């Protein structure tokens, strides 16, 4: 649309902890692909949605999906 | 940082009426830059920062940005 988009400029290099993580919400129609972690901590973490741990923590089956 | 950004994936393709804009975000630093104007319903559109009248909108000392 010409709506506005929540996108990532970039990807964390590190592995989130899964007890940090609430929650998680999709921004792979961004020119970088990316699903975004958010914490306990309140921030909002772009990942690369290809990696294994972030395709374990979105098949996790305690963790919703949330609007962007 | 490895937070989110707003973006634009395309620009509005017509004129809008400056009644309807009521402020002015910017996303220029988005692999399409973009003006992302605010109307008077909160709603947002992205436009072309280099089009003449989105420049001549956003210079409107009456159209704020809004971070
Ligand atoms: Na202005």
């Amino acid at each position: 649309v010409n709506t506005p988009s929540t996108c990532c400029l970039k990807y964390y290099e590190k592995v989130l902890p899964r007890r940090l993580v609430v929650g998680y919400r999709k921004a792979l129609n961004c020119h970088l692909p990316a699903i975004i972690f958010v914490t306990k901590r309140n921030r909002e973490v772009c990942t690369n949605p290809n990696d294994d741990w972030v395709q374990e923590y979105i098949k996790d089956p305690n963790l919703p999906l949330l609007p962007t």
